[PDB]
C-alpha cells in the first residue's frame, strides 16, 4: 500500500458516490500501519440497526465476572414485539437468553431483540453511555440532518476497531462479540460481496429509508493485519432502495488499494 494508492481509492469513491442521488460516509483502515482511506469521514449519517453491535458490545460488558448473564432467559409477550422480529416472534412466552437476542439482533437484526437488550441496560441513554466510555463521543441512540441516531464513519471506525481488533472489551468478550458477527447473516450482499472471498467478514448491516444502506465490520485476511471496514450510504429520496452494489464497490475499492 501507499499513501498516492490512497488518494486513488478517494477519487474513486467520490466518483462512486456520483452514481447516486445521496451521499456515501466510508472508512477503511489497514490496522497494520493505520493507513485510512476516508470520504465524508466526518459527517453525521444515520447508522440504523449497526447500532447493535454498539448494544451488544455493552450487554457484553455487563457480563464480565457474571458469564451466566448470557444464559439468562427474559421473558416478553406478543405486545412487546415491534417490526421486523424475525427470531423473536418465535418465542413470545418464556423468551430467549440474553446470548440468544445478542446473536438474534446481530445475526438477522432482529428489532425487539434489541429492544430487550437495551431495556436490560436500562435505557438508550445506557448505550450512548457505553459508548463514550470506550472513546466514542459522536455516536448517539435516541431526518433533514437530524442527528438523533446518527454517528460518523470515523466515530463508528474508530469504535469497530477498538471493540473487535483492540482492547475496549477484555478479551473473552472480543472473541464472543467477533464470533456473533462473523455469523451474520444480512450481509452477504454488501462488504462480504466485495471484500476478497479469502478474507473473513464480521459485520453488522443497517437499512432504513431514504435508500441508507449501511455495513460495519473487520476483514480478517488470512496473512496480514485485520483491516477495519466502514460503510453508511443514504439518500435524498425517502422512497430510494439501499445500493448493496454500492457498499460492495466501496469496500472494493479499499481492498485493492490495501493488497
Amino acid at each position: 500500500g501507499s499513501h498516492m494508492r490512497n488518494v486513488a481509492a478517494e477519487q474513486q469513491l467520490r466518483e462512486l458516490e456520483s452514481t447516486f442521488d445521496g451521499r456515501l460516509g466510508f472508512v477503511a483502515l489497514d490496522t497494520a500501519t493505520g493507513a485510512r482511506i476516508a470520504h465524508r469521514a466526518d459527517e453525521r449519517f444515520p447508522f440504523c440497526s449497526t447500532f447493535k453491535t454498539m448494544l451488544s458490545a455493552a450487554v457484553l460488558a455487563r457480563s464480565a465476572g457474571d458469564a451466566a448473564l448470557l444464559q439468562r432467559r427474559i421473558p416478553y409477550a406478543k405486545r412487546d414485539l415491534v417490526r421486523y422480529s424475525p427470531i423473536t416472534e418465535k418465542h413470545v412466552g418464556a423468551g430467549m437468553t440474553v446470548a440468544e437476542l445478542c446473536a438474534a439482533t446481530l445475526q438477522y437484526s432482529d428489532n425487539t431483540a434489541a429492544n430487550l437488550l437495551i431495556a436490560l441496560l436500562g435505557g438508550p441513554q445506557a448505550v450512548t453511555a457505553y459508548a463514550r466510555s470506550i472513546g466514542d463521543a459522536t455516536f448517539r441512540l435516541d431526518l433533514p440532518g437530524d442527528e438523533r441516531d446518527t454517528t460518523t464513519p470515523a466515530a463508528m471506525a474508530a469504535s469497530v476497531r477498538r471493540l473487535l481488533v483492540g482492547d475496549a472489551l477484555g478479551t473473552a468478550q472480543r472473541a464472543q462479540l467477533n464470533a456473533w458477527m462473523l455469523g451474520n447473516k444480512t450481509g452477504d450482499a454488501r462488504i462480504r460481496a466485495g471484500v476478497p472471498a479469502g478474507w473473513r467478514v464480521a459485520d453488522k448491516t443497517g437499512t432504513g429509508d431514504y435508500g441508507t444502506g449501511n455495513d460495519i465490520g473487520v476483514a480478517y485476511p488470512p496473512d496480514r493485519a485485520p483491516i477495519v471496514f466502514v460503510v453508511y450510504t443514504t439518500m435524498r429520496s425517502r422512497n430510494a432502495q439501499a445500493r448493496d452494489d454500492v457498499i460492495a464497490s466501496a469496500a472494493r475499492i479499499a481492498a485493492r488499494a490495501f493488497v
